[PDB]
């Protein structure tokens, strides 16, 4: 209980940790009905508005006023933000020219540049194009500071998951806020936008920036503001806190606005009604920068201007209804709209039939505007499966559409797949620690927590950013990364066996009379991947490829090869169709066997280096080695053969050659991390040959396309995929057609970062290059989006 009778005199917005039964005066008290009775009279002054006027200049200080224009206000720290402009012939910050900030210019008593995070909700990246005509203060920050053309949010692209990802560096499946609404089957409790449950700390995982700061002795201003505190008051409060005594002043601050999200929902992102809220946000940035200038802090503080997600055109007329597909929608609960999550209405209802539901939702209308997925089948790049709050059945919804259970005040919405263009949002950093007038490539919001820790001198808690990948945003305070240590060194087996030693069931129609040589220099362009876990594997060399063959998983961990721009594609000769060859370098006991494949009526096999790309008819025989074989369902072979036979050469032709590394991934427990042996759950029939859940490929070339991939001087260009290894093509509605009509569409959906592959394989790539380690970390976080 809270003793309301207390008072907020000289307590306004205090940074005091104060609770039961004492009444509060802090920026969150209203949200807890815990404010002293006079909080609103003393702390939320509104009198005479937010701007000094010429008449008020040198007034007698009335403490009833929202802000002051009296002679004393400046050292007191509570001037209106335009005080000096109106009353002292100063210029607005926006009217001053940009000048480089080479070191911080902070008042005596400041030991580090403060960080202010200015977050804006639903700020679509493309709004920045409106430029200084609409948002001159923001445009100054953008042009003079360090800006990305956009920042990628996390999925789902809604507020709670994204704000908490920004604060923690974690994917939602890890921090726990997997939605704006969620059901937790263990709590048997429901988190809603509206209401009290969300205040319970049990929902919120990981460690947010303000906690990391506090635990390391850095004072944070309170990040959250009760919704009733107006933006102008939030700015005045931040400015007041910055004027505190050296022993009280915080080092990190956050401002938040619900705009332009609110207006985007009402009017849509391209509505003329959007100009006004963008102007209002810019005005707020203006007040902040004018205020900082009056305090002599505009060349001292680092400012981050960042959004949570964008906004798409979505209206009532574009709604799919589950009742058009399913007979009894009254028995399910749907988290609806721009994504779908389905569970039974009655928790654990034994009559719930998810396989039947998914069957009725799969490719049932030719224009269908969503696609069902069991969560383990969602693109791995979404990282959206490893949490009990994520329903098994998910609907990925097409941009511009809604999905609803059964049968207009809105024109915009968000929540869609985070690679969708309209979902991208904004990042600008301005201040002494950021670079001056620098554009940087788009990057993901999970990376910002490490950077904010760097800006504040903090050691980040374990998170999903790749620390160092954003060093190029910073003038100083960079993080020096260190290459992870190789755990398992390879073996280099020679010939140790005779064809006679092998009883595998393999046959091939293949003068009786494979050294390293230049294999590595040609086919392994960036060094051998390091194996970061304890295991046993062999380097195997060939004319056309090299591989790291695992003696434990009975297949290559990786297979590396380079295809020139001019390379020749050739067939598999009829007499070699079923050819599999024993590999005399590897024990028969560490080899697969063709009999398992014969016996398994559902499982077939494929190859990592494709016979289609062999350099000569004799080199082609290497491609049929048992050590180049992997288990593949026929459905998957449709994709894989098309990739191997058509696409790789297409990429080589377009990129002036390519280097490919391909391989298996085991993620049976869908946690985005390499499985240990115990976690593998499927084997080829009658064998101990494990079945990959996915196959990856990493395709690298020279960023300067005028240079061949094998003679590249400078930066690299990479695209990668993590393809789901599935027994059917139900995901691809057009799969009955020729592969030229559907395979590339599937691959684009399952694009991936090299970093994603590293997590899933326990491998570390690009260890031997001419680039810096920070540059390589940037490369490994790149996602080719195809938008
Ligand atoms: C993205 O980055 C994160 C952070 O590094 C990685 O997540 C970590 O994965 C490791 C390895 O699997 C886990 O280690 C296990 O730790 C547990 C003990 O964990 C408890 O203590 C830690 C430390 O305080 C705490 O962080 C954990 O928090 C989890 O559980 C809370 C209560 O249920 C929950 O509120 C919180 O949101 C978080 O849940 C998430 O993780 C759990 C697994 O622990 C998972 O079931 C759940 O669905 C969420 O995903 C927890 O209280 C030991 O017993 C084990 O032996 C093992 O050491 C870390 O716990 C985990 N950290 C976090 C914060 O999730 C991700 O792998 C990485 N993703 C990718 C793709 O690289
Ligand atoms: O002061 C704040 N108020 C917050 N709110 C309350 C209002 N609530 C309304 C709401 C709900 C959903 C959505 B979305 O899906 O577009 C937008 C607004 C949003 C969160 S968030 C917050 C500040 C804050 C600033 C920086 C960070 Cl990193 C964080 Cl985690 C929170
Ligand atoms: C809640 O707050 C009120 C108001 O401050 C408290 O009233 C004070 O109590 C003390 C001790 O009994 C009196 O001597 C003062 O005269 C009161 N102060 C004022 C300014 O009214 C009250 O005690 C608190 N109630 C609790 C803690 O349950
Ligand atoms: C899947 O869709 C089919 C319709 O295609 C549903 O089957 C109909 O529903 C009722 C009850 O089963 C029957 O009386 C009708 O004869 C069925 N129509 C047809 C054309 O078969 C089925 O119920 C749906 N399944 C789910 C789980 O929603
Ligand atoms: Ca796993
Ligand atoms: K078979
Ligand atoms: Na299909
Ligand atoms: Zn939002
Ligand atoms: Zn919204």
């Amino acid at each position: 209980w809270t003793n309301t009778s207390g008072s907020c005199k000289g307590r306004c917005f205090e940074l005091q940790e104060v609770g039961p039964p004492d009444c509060r005066c802090d920026n969150l008290c209203k949200s807890y009905s815990s404010c002293c009775h006079d909080f609103d009279e003393l702390c939320l002054k509104t009198a005479r508005g937010w701007e000094c006027t010429k008449d008020r200049c040198g007034e007698v200080r009335n403490e009833e006023n929202a802000c002051h224009c009296s002679e004393d206000c400046l050292s007191r720290g509570d001037c209106c933000t335009n005080y000096q402009v109106v009353c002292k012939g100063e210029s607005h910050w926006v009217d001053d020219d940009c000048e480089e900030i080479r070191v911080p210019e902070c008042p005596a008593g400041f030991v580090r540049p403060p960080l202010i995070i200015f977050s804006v909700d639903g700020f679509r990246a493309s709004y920045m194009k409106k430029g200084s005509k609409v948002m001159p203060n923001i445009e100054k920050l953008r042009s003079c500071g360090t800006h990305a053309p956009y920042m990628r949010p996390v999925y789902p692209t809604k507020t709670f998951p994204n704000l908490y990802t920004l604060a923690t560096g974690l994917y939602p499946e890890s921090h726990g806020i997997v939605g704006n609404s969620m059901y937790d089957p263990v709590f048997d409790a429901t988190f809603h936008l509206r209401g009290r449950e969300k205040f319970n700390h049990r929902w919120w995982g990981g460690q947010p920036l303000w906690i990391t700061a506090t635990k390391q002795g850095v004072r944070a201003g309170t990040f959250f503001w009760s919704v009733s505190i107006p933006h102008e008051r939030r700015i005045l409060t931040i400015l007041q806190w910055l004027s505190l005594p050296d022993n009280e002043r915080p080092s990190v601050y956050a401002f938040y606005s619900e705009q332009p999200d609110f207006s985007g929902h009402k009017y849509g992102p391209f509505g003329p009604e959007m100009t006004n809220p963008l102007r209002e946000i810019d005005k707020t940035v203006g007040q902040l920068m004018d205020g900082l200038k009056q305090l002599k802090l505009h060349r001292c503080v680092n400012v981050i201007f960042v959004g949570d997600h964008g906004m798409e055109d979505v209206t009532c007329d574009r709604t799919e209804f589950l009742s058009n597909y399913l007979t009894n929608v009254d028995d399910i609960t749907l988290v609806p709209g721009t994504l779908g999550r389905i569970r039974p209405k009655i928790p654990n209802n034994l009559k719930y039939d998810p396989k039947a539901i998914i069957a009725n939702l799969t490719c049932k209308k030719p224009d269908q505007h969503f696609k069902p997925y069991m969560k383990q089948h969602l693109p791995k790049r979404l990282h959206y499966a490893n949490n009990r709050r994520i329903e098994d059945l998910h609907l990925l919804v097409e941009r511009r559409w809604h999905v609803a259970r059964k049968p207009c005040f809105f024109q915009g919405d968000h929540g869609f797949d985070n690679k969708v263009n309209s979902m991208q949002t904004v990042f600008v950093g301005y201040g002494p620690t950021f670079k001056y007038r620098t554009k940087v490539p788009p990057f993901e919001n999970i990376e910002l927590y490490n950077v904010m820790c760097d800006l504040l001198g903090l050691k980040p808690a374990p998170n999903n950013g790749t620390h160092g990948s954003l060093n190029h945003l910073l003038r100083t305070n960079t993080f020096r990364p260190t290459l992870p240590e190789e755990v398992s060194r390879p073996n280099y087996p020679g010939i140790m066996y005779l064809q006679s030693d092998f009883d595998l069931g393999c046959t091939c129609d293949d003068l009786e009379e494979h050294t390293k040589g230049s294999t590595e220099e040609r086919h392994l362009l960036y060094g051998r991947p390091a194996v970061l876990y304890r295991t046993s594997y062999d380097i195997l060399y060939h004319t056309d490829f090299e591989s790291g063959y695992s003696e434990i998983f009975l297949m290559p961990l990786w297979t590396s090869y380079t295809i020139s721009k001019q390379a020749e594609v050739s067939s598999i000769p009829e007499h070699l169709t079923n050819c599999v060859r024993p590999d005399v370098r590897v024990s028969p006991g560490f080899s697969q066997n063709c009999l398992a494949y014969k016996n398994d009526k559902q499982m077939s096999y494929g190859f990592l280096f494709p016979p289609y790309l062999s350099s000569s008819p004799e080199a082609k025989y290497d491609a049929f080695l048992v050590t180049n074989m992997v288990p593949m369902y026929p459905a998957f072979k449709r994709v894989w053969t098309y990739f191997q036979r058509v696409l790789v050469k297409k990429y080589a032709s377009e990129r002036n050659g390519v280097n490919v590394i391909s391989g298996p991934i085991f993620d049976y427990n869908y946690n985005g991390l390499r499985d240990i042996e115990d976690e593998i759950k499927q084997y080829v029939e009658g064998s101990s040959i494990p079945v990959p859940t996915h196959y990856y490929s990493i395709i690298t070339s020279c960023l300067d396309f005028t240079q061949p991939a094998d003679k590249c001087d400078g930066p690299l260009s990479v695209s990668s995929f993590i393809l789901p290894h599935r027994p059917d093509n139900d995901e691809s509605c057009n799969s009955s057609e020729d592969e030229s009509k559907w395979v590339e569409e599937l691959m684009k959906m399952h694009t991936a970062r090299v970093r994603d592959i590293e997590h899933l394989t326990g491998l570390d790539f690009y260890r031997k290059t001419s680039r810096s380690y920070s540059e390589i970390l940037t490369l490994k976080t790149y996602l080719h989006t195809y938008e």
